């Protein structure tokens, strides 16, 4: 039920997300349904919630955590610095740097620390932020040494984006690179999963159900239909299990109770190597990219 990070710290192997579906669009009101669903998820056995400054859902996470009252050490919380989009237009975190942003978010969360803190997107430059990408990492390093983030990482980084940090003289290296990853998207940017895995950086996969949520009709429908019958598992479940068997941590979300339990049952079964391999092969027949579409030139 968990992965082990580079530094030996454990991370629960499925996460409940609070972006996409729940991402606030021109309001800051509490999302009461979300808080409800977070409670249900935690009480059902989720122990890893994926959040971000830009989502506007960090308050909800903190309320749900307080209402459930799990031991703090048993829960794994991710937050992310709103670094901005690929235009470097300056539309990003309202705080002066990632360290001050994480501090403000911790107040929204009602927590002493997050378990993982990420640079959300790799578009940081002095002209747009007052600091460059490696100094943003340095802020993350201050947060880590201070105790404000147990682990630090990145998101939506290419290999060259990773090299900016690894090649600098730094205290530590990212332990996670959270990217879009699904059977229809096996490499968000070229060689990223393979390069990261070889360096010991854990890949977390968001948008893992793309094939099913936005990818129908496509070449996986026939394959998933057959394995659903054979495993007595639904297609969402097969896809997520398959992500796990690639050594990747899937991040999903839902507003439906029955799906909370579907997701948590991905650890009660195994796909035969041959069936895993057919998903990976047939996956490659179609390309589906839902996020970070500046990367679409690679498709
Ligand atoms: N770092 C980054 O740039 C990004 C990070 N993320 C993180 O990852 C999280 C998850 O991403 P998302 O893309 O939503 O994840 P998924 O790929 O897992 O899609 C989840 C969606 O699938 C639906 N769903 C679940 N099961 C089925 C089913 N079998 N058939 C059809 N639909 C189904 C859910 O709808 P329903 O509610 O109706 O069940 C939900 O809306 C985000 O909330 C966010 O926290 C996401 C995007 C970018």
């Amino acid at each position: 039920k968990e992965f082990k990070l580079s530094n030996g710290n454990k991370i629960p192997a499925v996460a409940f997300g609070t972006g996409t579906k729940y991402f606030k669009r021109g309001h800051n009101d509490l999302d009461k349904q979300l808080i409800g669903t977070l409670e249900l998820a935690l009480r059902s056995g989720f122990r890893h919630i994926d959040g971000a400054e830009i989502y506007g859902t960090n308050k909800e996470i903190g309320i749900a955590l307080k209402n459930v009252g799990l031991n703090r050490k048993d829960v794994f919380i991710t937050d992310k610095y709103n670094s901005g989009n690929h235009t470097y237009d300056g539309k990003h975190s309202k705080h002066q740097n990632p360290y001050n942003a994480l501090k403000a978010d911790l107040e929204d969360l009602g927590l002493e620390y997050v378990d993982l803190y990420l640079i959300h997107f790799p578009y940081i430059s002095e002209k747009s932020h007052g600091f460059d990408l490696v100094e943003a990492w340095r802020y993350l390093e201050r947060a880590k040494n201070e105790g404000l983030a147990r682990n630090i990482g990145v998101s939506n980084f290419t290999i060259e984006n990773l090299k900016s940090i690894l090649d600098a003289n730094t205290d530590s290296i990212p332990v996670v690179n959270q990217i879009e990853f699904s059977a229809y998207l096996q490499d968000q940017t070229p060689g990223i999963v393979e390069y990261s895995q070889q360096q010991g950086i854990l890949i977390e996969a968001y948008g893992p159900l793309g094939p099913i949520t936005q990818g129908r009709p496509g070449p996986l429908d026939k394959v998933l239909s057959k394995l659903s019958e054979k495993y007595k598992r639904n297609e969402g479940q097969i896809l997520l299990r398959w992500v796990l068997q690639r050594g990747i941590l899937p991040i999903t979300t839902t507003s439906k109770e029955e799906r909370i339990n579907d997701v948590l049952e991905i650890f009660d079964f195994e796909l035969d190597k041959e069936d895993e391999d057919q998903i990976t092969k047939v996956g490659k027949e179609k390309t589906l990219r839902q996020f970070s579409k500046e990367y679409s030139k690679y498709d």
